[PDB]
């Protein structure tokens, strides 16, 4: 589909059997979601944006569905103000910027 | 043009007669540039990102060219990690997300 930017590009995602709302974020290197449980091993990571850095848990090879499009990648979990779908997963669903 | 996201979507912008590198950021509601000089008066604005909120200076009706496309709008100036082109200007150049 084509998503305009008149409003925040929020979409429905399916992860860990749960339905959530997330932001298609081209300014984000990684994907980070609010506190939730995920399977497998994880390691700590610090990510930074405007305001500074926050500590998150890094889980790899996680299955995620964005608007019905399946993709697998690293998903970060921590105190993020909003769910963010970053470039690491946006590439997988073939998302591009156009103008 | 069409921009993929395998690498950060960095483009050249022109403001105040100078070229700068900036990130097309769909996750950003506003445009915020690293410390620089802009004309006119400014107003205070608090913007929140991953690490919390920061105080920035808000200048309005500023001429800024993005990838050759001319825009005129609000530009914030403050301690940002990188120059960020947000949705307020991405809408002016007709940018959309597609997949
Ligand atoms: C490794 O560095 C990253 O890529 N870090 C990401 C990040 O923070 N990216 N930042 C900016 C940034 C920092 C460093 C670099 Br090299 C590039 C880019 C954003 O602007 C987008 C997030 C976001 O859209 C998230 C968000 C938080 C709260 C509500 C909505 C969305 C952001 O902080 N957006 C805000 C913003 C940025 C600039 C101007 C105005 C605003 C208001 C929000 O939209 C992340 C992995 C931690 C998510």
């Amino acid at each position: 589909p084509q998503i305009t930017l008149w409003q925040r590009p929020l979409v429905t995602i399916k992860i860990g059997g749960q339905l959530k709302e997330a932001l298609l974020d081209t300014g984000a290197d990684d994907t980070v979601l609010e506190e939730m449980s995920l399977p497998g091993r994880w390691k700590p990571k610090m990510i930074g944006g405007i305001g500074g850095f926050i500590k998150v848990r890094q889980y790899d090879q996680i299955l995620i569905e964005i608007c019905g499009h399946k993709a697998i990648g690293t998903v970060l979990v921590g105190p993020t103000p909003v769910n963010i779908i970053g470039r690491n997963l946006l590439t997988q669903i073939g998302c591009t910027l156009n103008f």
